[PDB]
């Protein structure tokens, strides 16, 4: 288990790039990580957006975030080919990005209680 509730991460999800997330339970199963049915790990984030969600992502699709600068890293895992940043989707990303920078300015415990979602049946 590399990942606590509280801990910054980049998470790769579906058709979106390598973005800013905390690591949190899920409000239904009340455990941060499990065993997904194909035997591999995954853990429970929530994505900084002013549209918030969460998701159970694959450990491999997920990073210690150590700050906004690590994206040009993360791109290099993959002339020189770049895919076009979507206007929508970049402002998203700035959003959350100013999110995640003032979160890793605050400890694990303030990180908790300034961002831990709220969830309503
Ligand atoms: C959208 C969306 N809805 O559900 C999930 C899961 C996502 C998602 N996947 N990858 C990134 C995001 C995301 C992007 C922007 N705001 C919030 C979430």
């Amino acid at each position: 288990v590399k990942f606590q509730v509280g801990d910054l991460v980049w998470s790769k999800v579906g058709t979106y790039p390598w973005w800013p997330c905390m690591v949190s339970s899920d409000p239904q199963l009340e455990v941060h990580t499990k065993i997904n049915t194909r035997g591999a790990r995954e853990y429970h984030v929530q994505f900084f957006s002013n549209q918030p969600e969460r998701a159970w992502v694959h450990e491999k699709r997920v990073r210690e975030y150590k700050g906004h600068k690590q994206y040009e890293e993360l791109l290099a895992e993959a002339q020189k080919i770049r895919k076009p940043r979507p206007q929508r989707e970049r402002a998203q990303w700035d959003i959350g990005i100013a999110h995640a920078e003032k979160a890793l300015k605050m400890t694990r415990e303030e990180r908790i209680e300034q961002y831990t979602f709220i969830y309503i049946d």
